[PDB]
């Protein structure tokens, strides 16, 4: 006898699992059990992922209901599982999107000056060099504290709140309250300095003074600010560290966007597509009995949507795990979600990686892995699948 299927299949985020193919082909939605102890249903096609996102009655809010089967425990308080929901209901979603957008004036010179600056130092010091530690996840840190309009001397800090709050846990963390209340204090201090008057912790400062919000509380504008940082910076940082190997691991297709950097935002569709960074499906709770595929979901029931099932899927994208830069639905893929919680930093996400791998291939050609890829050491139970250090040589 064996126990059920259980999730996540493996931490690795340089290869698919076999099982992945094997599940999507047989049965694209099945029963598992995840690392509380609780069942779910494994949703592991693009046919049957866009239904499922595309169908509200599949909850993102009813996750964080109490009793409800977990995919993980909580990391933050439960009415921040809905937060854009909340944004939204206090009128702030077009402020918060017009301050995350790439097109800011001197945005992407910022982002092209601290990707160089970061490359120059690294070229200084000699190989090899950490791509995480040193570059992807400095570049990320440097992004979000210029689009928040907060100190560049205070993102450290807040990024090492990040291992811990972006964890994948079966119980609740200790050390993740103690890191979010104080960065919420941090944030609350933030609203309450003149200096900040720009980005998009300046834009909710006044509008906190503005008649037209004087009941949006200032719980909800603190926790704008750590979950845009967090979200965004784990985000960005995780995908362009997985990107660069992906990359690494075709010098071809890193050769020609080298030779023709025009390419660079087809590659970067292709390299979100087969990204492995999410190291979960997303999680959904049913409101309702609803039939997906061969299964009929009852209310209550937990749903995880696997983002690599879709991306992966042959019937969505032949020769699923080429990169192939001439496809005919090239963004239709859902690195970013789909539906109503569809990704509000996929623009400024785009461009952190474009800008990035467009001044590494400029400053490090030769780019490559200076350890063996298995040697690579993945991050476990965690929400992103991400090695601890990306050693490279040049
Ligand atoms: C490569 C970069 C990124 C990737 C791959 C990514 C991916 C995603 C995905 C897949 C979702 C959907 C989650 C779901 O439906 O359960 C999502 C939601 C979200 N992302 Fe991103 N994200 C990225 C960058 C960012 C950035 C830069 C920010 C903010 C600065 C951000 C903020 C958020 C927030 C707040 C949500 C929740 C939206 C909602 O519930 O409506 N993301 N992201
Ligand atoms: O469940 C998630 N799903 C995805 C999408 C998401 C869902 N709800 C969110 C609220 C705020 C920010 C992001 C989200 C994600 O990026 N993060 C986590 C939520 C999250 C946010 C901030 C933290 O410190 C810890 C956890």
């Amino acid at each position: 006898a064996t126990v059920l299927l259980e999730v996540p299949f493996s931490a690795r985020g340089d290869r698919i699992p076999d099982a992945v193919a094997e599940l999507r082909t047989r049965e694209p939605i099945r029963k598992v059990r995840t690392i509380t102890g609780a069942e779910a249903w494994l949703v592991s096609s693009y046919a049957l992922c866009t239904q499922v996102l595309e169908d509200r009655r599949f909850s993102m809010k009813e996750t964080a209901a109490a009793g409800a089967p977990r995919l993980n425990a909580l990391t933050v308080p439960p009415e921040v599982v809905n937060n854009m929901g909340n944004i939204a209901d206090a009128g702030l979603r077009k402020a918060v999107m017009k301050a995350i957008t790439p097109k800011a004036p001197g945005l992407e010179q910022f982002l092209r000056d601290t990707a160089n600056s970061l490359l120059d130092n690294l070229i200084t010091e000699g190989a090899p060099a950490d791509l995480r530690n040193d570059f992807a996840d400095p570049l990320a840190t440097a992004l979000h504290c210029k689009v928040l309009g907060i100190p560049q001397e205070d993102g450290p800090k807040l990024f090492r709140s990040l291992s811990i709050a972006f964890m994948s846990s079966a119980d609740p963390i200790p050390a993740a309250k103690i890191n979010w209340d104080r960065d919420i204090e941090y944030m609350a201090g933030i609203l309450e300095n003149p200096n900040i008057t720009t980005g998009l912790m300046g834009e909710l400062s006044r509008l906190r003074k503005d008649p037209a919000y004087s009941h949006v509380s200032d719980e909800l504008f603190a926790t704008i600010g750590v979950t845009f940082f967090g979200a965004g910076v784990i985000s960005t940082g995780s995908f362009l560290t997985t990107a660069l190997i992906s990359l690494i691991q075709r010098p071809q297709l890193r050769n020609l966007l080298h030779e023709k950097p025009e390419l660079i935002p087809a590659g970067v569709e292709e390299l979100l597509r087969i990204n492995l960074s999410f190291a979960d499906g997303l999680p959904r709770l049913a409101t309702a009995d609803i039939q997906v595929g061969d299964v009929l979901v009852r209310k209550g029931e937990l749903v995880l949507v696997l983002l690599e099932g879709a991306n992966f899927d042959p019937e969505h994208f032949p020769n699923p795990g080429s990169i192939e830069l001439d496809r005919p639905n090239p963004t239709s893929h859902l690195a970013f979600g789909r539906g109503q919680h569809f990704c509000p930093g996929s623009a400024l996400g785009r461009r952190h990686a474009q800008i990035g791998i467009e001044a590494l291939l400029k400053k490090m050609p030769g780019v490559d892995l200076a350890v063996p890829i298995d040697q690579l050491v993945w991050r476990t139970r965690f929400q992103r699948r991400i090695p601890e250090r990306l050693p490279v040589l040049w």
